């Protein structure tokens, strides 16, 4: 289930305007990505945030969050493809 | 495979963490995208349509580096959660067939 | 879906278990195959190429009924183990990415 | 992993010749299908065998084992297809 996929798209755009907002978005993304996670959450919430404030670190912190969101989308995406492609191969072994 | 993709990433991520240029950060990025486009048609058009992080200045580098960390980290956890979801969906479907 | 397939089977299996004809056992079979060929090209040629269990005698019926039980049971557990394998492969792949 | 798939094919043919052999094959099939199974094995080994001896019950018991093996193959097969098809749909949601 890729609800997360659609949310990444929308969350991606908000990534630009004129820091609480930035920190807020990252948090949203992580909560939606967690859904249900086992204690593995530690790694996902192990100082998994942007680095802090001066404008420099806000230009920086905001770039970090564009790549993070693109990464999730394409990681999810290629993994999803692997899945479809593996099931096909496994089947091509029918013969 | 998907394991091959993850382990390289873990590596590219450590390769950037300790950095100084304009060719290093651009290569790490190319490298990562070279790994994903393991036979997936023209959707490669999404990654191969640039999507590259924006004598260069010093501050400009830091900003670009930060974006790379997210890209590399995003790909890692994006895969990870696609995997866990795949595993949970099979779990559920098994319990539906209680018998 | 795959859950839809399993639950119908559980039902067809109980529909045969308590039987007396030559049209009942043939319908239960048709029914099961009608369920599998949920949009899968010409591989339907495998199931739709007869593959039907062999005024008929009495003993002949018992033999045919037994074969149906295996077919219905086979489809159930065949799915079940494809599901568990799918779930285990995702599990493993997750543990490879220890970090 | 569909090793089981290839074994079903081979095990399927042995299904005809001229009861220990019959009972032996079913057992083989179940062991190869178990690989690793959780306590769920009970259901798979809950009087999951052919019914016993007179020829009548050997014609019968052997028919049961042809369908069982065909069933496993096509159950595994369609489930495998579902898998590939679901991963594709989930992806078609990218847009």
């Amino acid at each position: 289930v890729m609800r997360i996929g659609t949310m990444i798209k929308q969350l991606l755009e908000e990534v630009r305007a004129a820091r609480n907002r930035l920190r807020d978005i990252h948090a949203t993304s992580i909560r939606e990505l967690e859904d249900g996670l086992a204690p593995e959450l530690r790694e996902e919430l192990d100082r998994l945030t942007l680095p802090f404030p001066s404008d420099a670190e806000l230009r920086i912190a905001q770039a970090q969050l564009v790549g993070w969101l693109e990464g999730l989308f394409h990681g999810i995406q290629t993994a999803l493809f692997a899945q479809q492609m593996a099931a096909r191969a496994q089947l091509q072994q029918m013969r």
